[PDB]
Order: structure tokens, then sequence, then C-alpha cells
């Protein structure tokens, strides 16, 4: 009954062509364990074979052209991305695809453009007069032809690049004509400019075109849902339009969830109030509160994990999460919950009663990049706290956050679901022991930690109290017998 997300994917993945099939092998060990979501990598042509899929040269392509070199994606062909899908879809697990629309790589021909440079650090200050660039914008796919789709691509569809190919410089080029999308973050004067060539969204064609896009990608696949790539970058109005419209033109619900990177609250407040609150974001400011606490020996204040969250304050739009493709190490927004703290991250995601929780692959089964930081993989220390969430965490909860290291909470259990019930708690210090309250209607009952962590049974008493443990470090989550 409670749902789990999985971000079925890292950033270091062998180019193999093998990752939709052993999404599909993995569904039933997926469905056993509760996961009730799986988002997706791109599912379509990036600049090369091995693109982690944010590159986005054709929507269209979902591994189904001989385009930049290879038929398939990193991941394999839509056939067995497919294929995938309904092996997921018949054990009730839905899928939400990777939506990146704020830019496109991997142009098939430069045009010659006038443009200026503006600011890096503040893209509304002009720093050129006009200059003759050549940018690759012109996108005419050539293995695809009109299949599908015969919309292409032009210098015109863009607000600006970051490469002039015939001085061969990487500055941030703003075309004649042409003015940042408003509204989008105010870091850096404006950031609707991240890489490569930026989509236009004052374009008219251009909202149509990536609207109807949007609707054939969800047929395409049978998508349940969608998690929007780089949205601080996007026209907030847009990415609001673009979701009902979706929306509409399938019938759905289709779960959305935005990725807003910035470690504020605030601003996630005004992303979620300027998209009439209509999807989710990632809870980015839990996520860096992990990073702190594992990093600071015990220094850190367990109590602040309670205030300064999405899911503090909106736990119907928060998706929380420890780590992702982004913050794994050796990448882009490297912020790594180190490996000591990690299992008692994916306690307060997973065992709580407020927010929607992600398990990262990463995190479930290593990361594969070429550092010796990599994720190790942690599979057998979060699976009993998945089957926590599966089976016991549900019904009222009492929070103990009142201490500086050791904090837990309890679970009283529904009677919708025989046995649930747990009391959870973990430290970044010293261990030590806790009495709480589970509820009278647990009274006699004897739990026992479902990590193993702990090997001491602790009978509830007649008033619905338990004494229980914790060691260094640590978590624990008894639950009944
Ligand atoms: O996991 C499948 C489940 O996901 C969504 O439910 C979310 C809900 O939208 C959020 O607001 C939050 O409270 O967590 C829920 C899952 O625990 C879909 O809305 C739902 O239809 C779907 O079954
Ligand atoms: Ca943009
Ligand atoms: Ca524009
Ligand atoms: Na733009
Ligand atoms: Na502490």
């Amino acid at each position: 009954l409670n749902g789990t997300l999985m971000q079925y994917f890292e950033w270091y993945m062998p180019n193999d062509g093998q990752h939709w099939k052993r999404l599909q092998n993995d569904s039933a060990y997926l469905a056993e364990h509760g996961i009730t979501a799986v988002w997706i990598p791109p599912a379509y042509k990036g600049t090369s074979q091995d693109d982690v899929g944010y590159g986005a040269y054709d929507l269209y392509d979902l591994g189904e052209f001989h385009q930049k070199g290879t038929v398939r994606t990193k991941y394999g062909t839509k056939g067995e991305l497919q294929s995938a899908i309904n092996s997921l879809h018949s054990r009730d697990i839905n899928v939400y695809g990777d939506v990146v629309i704020n830019h496109k790589g991997g142009a098939d021909a430069t045009e010659y453009v006038t443009a200026v440079e503006v600011d890096p650090a503040d893209r509304n200050r002009v720093t050129s007069g006009e200059q003759r660039i050549k940018a690759w914008t012109h996108f005419q796919f050539p293995g695809r032809g009109s299949t599908y789709s015969d919309f292409k691509w032009y210098w015109y569809h863009f607000d600006g690049t970051d490469w002039d190919e015939s001085r061969k410089l990487n500055r941030i080029y703003k075309f004649q004509g042409k003015a940042w999308d408003w509204e989008v973050s105010n870091e850096n004067g404006n950031y609707d400019y991240l890489m490569y060539a930026d989509i236009d969204y004052d374009h008219p064609d251009v909202t149509a075109e990536i609207k109807r896009w949007g609707t054939w990608y969800a047929n395409e696949l049978q998508l349940d849902g969608f998690r929007l790539d780089a949205v601080k970058h996007i026209k907030f109005s847009f990415l609001r339009d673009w979701v009902n419209h979706v929306r509409e033109k399938t019938g759905k619900e289709m779960f959305t969830v935005a990725e807003y990177w910035q470690n504020d609250l605030g601003a996630l407040e005004n992303y979620l109030n300027k998209t009439n609150f209509n999807h989710s974001v990632f809870d980015v400011p839990l996520h860096y509160q992990f990073h702190a606490a594992s990093t600071q020996g015990g220094g850190y204040d367990m109590r602040k994990l309670l205030n300064g969250t999405v899911v503090s304050k909106h736990p119907v739009k928060a998706v929380t999460f420890v780590d992702n493709h982004d913050t794994q190490p050796g990448q882009s927004l490297e912020s790594t919950v180190q490996t000591w703290f990690k299992p008692l991250a994916y306690a307060f995601i997973l065992t709580r009663e407020a927010g929607y929780p992600q398990i990262f692959y990463g995190d479930m089964y290593g990361t594969k990049g070429a550092s010796q930081r990599e994720i190790p993989a942690l599979k057998h220390k979060i699976e009993p706290i998945l089957k926590a969430r599966k089976q016991y965490a549900y019904g009222a909860q009492h929070d103990y956050f009142d201490h500086h290291n050791i904090v837990g909470w309890t679970r009283e259990g529904d009677s919708s679901v025989a046995n649930s019930g747990l009391a959870a708690l973990i430290t970044d210090g010293p261990g030590g022991t806790k009495r709480m309250y589970v509820g009278r209607q647990n009274a006699g009952e004897t739990w026992h930690d479902i990590t193993g962590n702990r090997s001491d049974s602790v009978v509830i008493n007649a008033e619905g109290w338990g004494e229980f443990h914790v060691n260094g470090g640590s978590v624990s989550i008894y639950v009944q017998r």
C-alpha cells in the first residue's frame, strides 16, 4: 500500500546495451521488495551511444534509428524497453519517463548565426557586439527522416548555445532577436542557459511541438508519469502547461516529479507556486542535510532533519531521496551521503509517513565509475528497511527528535495491514536507548530489530511503550516478531 519509487540507473553503468533487459529481469525482485514505480533514464538518442541520456539529440528515436553511430541508446532498443515496461506493468509497477526538454545536443549541422556574448555569472549582461558564429543548431534526423514527426530544428528554435565552431570557442552566446526565457531560476541573473543549444520557449511552434512530443512519448512507452529534467532552466509556466496538456491528452493521472536543483526551500516553494502545485519536486534540501550529517562525525544536530525540507512543509509534493546520478561520486552536483550514514537516511525516507521516497540504483547495486570512492552495493542493508516500509510502516506516527544524536520515531500500525507497527532509531554519534510510544494496541507484543543490527527483543508494556536500543552510528527498526 505504501508507494516506493526507484531511480533505475546510475551515471557510470556500462555501455553494453543490456540495461533494458536487466530492468525486465529485475521486475520480480522489484515487485517482491515493494517498489511500485521506477524512474527510467532518458530513453531517446543522445549525442553518442554512450550518452547517459541528457544530451537529447532526437526525442523521437528511442533506440530505433541508426543515428549518432548506433541504433540502440546506451540502454538498449525501443523494443527491449517496451518489453521491460510490460514486465513491470505485469507486476503493477508504474513507469516514469525522464523528460529532457531544456536543450538539444549533437545537431547534425552548423548554421551561421548572429549572436552576442553574455556574462556567464550574469546572463542578462551582454559582453560583445554582434558577431557571426557557427552554432550546432540544425537537426534534420537523417537516420529517422519524417517517421513519427517531420519537425526539423533550426537556430531560430533556440535562444543560444555555448560553442562557436568557427573560432572553436566556449562562451555563452545569445542569438540575434532572442531573449532568455522567464520565469526561470534567478541564479547567474537568469539561468535559462545550461548547455548545448537552449530551447526558446517563447517560440509558439516549439511549445506546440514539445507538448505533442510529450503525448507521443507517453503513448509510445505506455508511461504512467514523468521525471522532469533541469526544470530551473525551463520557463515555469511552460512546464505547468506541458504537464496539464499531456494529462489532458492521455486522460491519465501522469504523476510528475521535477528536478529543481537548489538547496533552498524558498526557491522550491516559488517553483511549486508558479506551477500551481500540479506536480512534485525532489527534496533537495533533505538530501543536503543527509550529506551534512554524514560528513560531520556526530557534530550535526539531528533535530534539524525535521525543518527546512520540502517534505517538512509540502509532504504530498515531495519525492524524498538519499543520492542520485548527479550527487554520486565524480558527478556534477557531487554531495554523496557517506556509506556509514546511508542506511540511516534510508530509514528516514522509507519508514516515515510523509513524502514519496525514492531508492537509488547506485546505492542498491553500487556505482561503476573508475574511482576508489564509488558507492558500494548496499542492497542487503537497504532490503530490511524496504521490508519495514512495505509491511510495517503504517498508522499514526510519533516523533522523538529530542536529542542531538539519537533520534527516533514510531508507527502505531494500521488494522488494514496485519502486524504493522514499527519503532525506528538512528544516531550519527554514540548509541544508547530511547523509550518510545508505539500504541496501547500493541501492548504485550514482542518486537525485534528487522535490520539485525541489534539482537535484543523488546516487549511493549501495558501503556504502549518500549525501551529501544541503537548502536553507535547505526539504525534499528523494531517490528513485531
Ligand atoms: O508509487 C505509485 C503511486 O505513486 C503516486 O502516489 C504518490 C502521491 O502522488 C504523492 O503525493 C505521495 O504522497 O506519495 C504517493 C505514493 O506513496 C501516484 O499518485 C499513485 O497513483 C501511485 O499508485
Ligand atoms: Ca533553458
Ligand atoms: Ca527565449
Ligand atoms: Na530558452
Ligand atoms: Na549529532
